[PDB]
């Protein structure tokens, strides 16, 4: 399977600029590419990235997305002078032309489909194209918002006429609407497009009626078209979030997308003059992140916007890290998204119902700027350390490995003695290498997470539960596949347990989230849909320091998923406690803890039984628990 990111760049592409005065175009400037660029040398990333040639888009691939008219007269830029070439720009809105411009617009669109040949080869998992100019906003017949060529929408056209791929994902997370990417699939289902952007009710440029969220496609293409505006600026990690676990990524996964392509512009970061928003860089480690178990990991980041050198820096490296699969930094203070984001989360969500399985319930009655600077990244020595049943000899990833001192035994033998009488010399080897393992995980950068098959789920738990609590972690998250109670104990503020049973139990406090999922072929659907929209906002507000996963003995082809997406959190310190020996299940586990692709889900709906019982536990929790928020609070 294929291993490494890509990094595109070519310093060519910041050889344009403006050349005359110009207040709406001056923030596009070519030291947004040279200060991406440094950035990630600087941190050491882009040493860590295959490095692929930029190209020229020829013109037969330049053809795919714009006309021949259009083409001709941009191709006689390079011959103009100054004169001329405001001229030709002031024929079209807010873009400028330079003599080389042209050059590099073919630059910026070959470096795009260098980057979606690299990763549907197979010659790497995914990566990122550092490209002037973005492309977003051009159309068929014109140059639009500082673009000249619309290179994500090449990149669509190319990767289905050279792949023959009929699912395709845009994610244009850019602060601007791409209308040029919603223009060009407007009819077509085999390409979904997703742009937030600011809106302010039609006021924020580009002014477009039809950038509100009641377009969704035209034809054969209604639904296939998400647009979810931001009727105020100020937006938070909270809001983003929100926007993707109530609406995106349900959507994402339900659509099953065999390539994922970001339009990637920062200007929806803290800082940016253009955007307003409030998003932390950090941020876009999980908005990465989150797709990354998409289309087996298969994405392709294309820079669009962003104009604050120094949130972009910052930005750019946080997807970056990211792509390499470095551990996602934990994001604190997450709530509610704020009224305006629920208003738009809310009524993208009722208009989408008529398309989409994770809202069709909702359509019937049943129903000078400072922040600070993020902190270090590194992936761990050893990624996962794995502790099979004794004599259980296994392949493992490149960067996992196998399994006591006298510190640690001694441990033991004090717990042994106090709590429990115990004298099963196998158990007592599990408490050694759980205490071991999360001696690893918290005292240092070496091991990140791990697996380990016990025996007894109760003193494993008790012990894995208790000596986390004591490293310090301050609050762990509990993710339990099986049915009964655990020595787990949440009347403080440190344990959230989530519990994914059989039996339906009355779930009575707000630390408990308690999932009876109906048995069935409706199984995976139901779960990713709790997984989405109730297990990740409330595991992402709680903020645990250790997520602790814990599978009874008494089938679940959504664990990788889960180990995926839930490593979003505790910087990914997650150890996980399977009772009993399964080769498949252990196998599984340690290939999504150590950052391995997860395979598709492919196919579907759930059963009206789960999807009500999950909006009970939505109804339930809501409260405490704003980041389940997907519609507007009622006042009083
Ligand atoms: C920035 N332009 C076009 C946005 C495309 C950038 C992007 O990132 N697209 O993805 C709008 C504008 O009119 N700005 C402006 C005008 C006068 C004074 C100050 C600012
Ligand atoms: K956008
Ligand atoms: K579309
Ligand atoms: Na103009
Ligand atoms: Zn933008």
């Amino acid at each position: 399977a294929a291993s490494g990111s890509a990094l595109i760049f070519d310093e060519e592409m910041s050889r344009y600029k403006l050349l005359w005065t110009d207040p709406e175009c001056e923030i596009e400037v070519p030291e947004r590419l040279t200060v991406s660029y440094e950035a990630l040398r600087t941190h050491g990333l882009a040493q860590r990235c295959k490095a692929v040639p930029v190209r020229q888009a020829t013109e037969q691939e330049i053809l795919l997305a714009h006309s021949e008219e259009y083409l001709e007269a941009v191709k006689q830029t390079p011959g103009m002078n100054v004169e001329e070439l405001m001229a030709f720009s002031k024929k079209y809105n807010a873009v400028y032309f330079h003599q080389n411009i042209y050059h590099c617009a073919k630059l910026a669109a070959g470096a795009t489909l260098q980057l979606v040949d690299s990763v549907m080869k197979r010659e790497v998992r995914n990566g990122m194209a550092l490209v002037r100019p973005p492309g977003h906003h051009s159309q068929r017949s014109a140059a639009n918002g500082f673009c000249v060529f619309n290179n994500v929408a090449f990149a669509a056209l190319y990767a289905k006429k050279n792949y023959n791929l009929n699912r395709i994902l845009i994610v244009d997370w850019d602060v601007h609407h791409g209308q040029g990417i919603q223009y060009c699939f407007e009819e077509d289902p085999s390409v979904l497009y997703f742009s937030w952007h600011r809106y302010e009710h039609q006021s924020f440029w580009p002014n477009l009626p039809e950038s509100d969220y009641s377009s969704v496609g035209k034809g054969k293409g209604s639904g296939f078209n998400i647009n979810l505006p931001w009727n105020k600026v100020g937006m938070t990690n909270s809001d983003y979030l929100a926007a993707f676990f109530h609406v995106l990524l349900p959507v994402a996964y339900e659509f099953d997308p065999e390539l994922v392509i970001v339009s990637a512009g920062f200007d929806s970061a803290i800082g940016d003059p253009e955007g307003e928003m409030c998003a932390l860089p950090e941020i876009f480690a999980h908005l990465t992140h989150l797709l990354m178990p998409l289309a087996a990991g298969k994405m392709c980041v294309v820079l669009e916007g962003g104009y604050n050198l120094t949130s972009l820096g910052q930005s750019v490296c946080q997807t970056v890290h990211s792509l390499l699969g470095d551990p996602t930094p934990r994001i604190s203070g997450l709530g509610t998204a704020c009224d305006s984001a629920l208003e738009s989360i809310q009524n993208v969500r009722n208009v989408q119902s008529s398309y989409w399985s994770s809202f069709k319930h909702l359509a019937q009655s049943e129903t000078d700027i400072v922040w600070p600077e993020p902190l270090k990244r590194m992936p761990a020595s050893v990624r996962t350390v794995v502790v099979p049943p004794p004599g259980v000899e296994l392949t493992l990833p490149k960067n996992c490995q196998h399994s006591i001192s006298e510190s640690t035994a001694k441990e033991v033998q004090r717990i042994r003695d106090k709590h429990f009488d115990l004298t099963d010399q196998n158990i007592l080897r599990s408490l050694g290498n759980i205490i071991s393992v999360l001696d690893r995980m918290m005292r240092s950068d070496e091991v990140c997470n791990g697996c380990v098959v016990v025996s007894d789920l109760s003193v494993s738990v008790q012990c894995a539960l208790q000596h986390a609590l004591t490293e310090p972690a301050e609050r762990v998250l509990v993710v339990y596949v099986g049915d009964g109670e655990l020595p787990v104990k949440t009347n403080d503020g440190k344990v959230f347990l989530v519990q994914i049973c059989t039996k339906e139990t009355e779930d009575k406090c707000v630390n408990r989230l308690t999932l009876c999922l109906r048995e069935g072929e409706s199984l995976t659907a139901g779960f990713m849909q709790a997984l989405l929209g109730l297990i990740l906002p409330v595991a992402y507000e709680f903020n645990p320091a250790l997520v602790l996963g814990i599978v009874e003995e008494t089938l679940m082809r959504v664990w990788g998923h889960m180990t995926c997406l839930i490593q979003g959190l505790a910087r990914g310190r997650m150890l996980t406690l399977l009772q009993g020996y399964d080769k498949d299940l252990l196998e599984l586990t340690v290939s999504a803890l150590s950052g391995a692709s997860i395979s598709p889900l492919g196919p579907r709906a759930p059963k009206p039984e789960d999807v009500e019982m999950m909006e009970k536990q939505r109804q339930r929790l809501q409260e405490r628990w704003g980041l389940l928020r997907c519609t507007v609070s009622e006042s009083w």
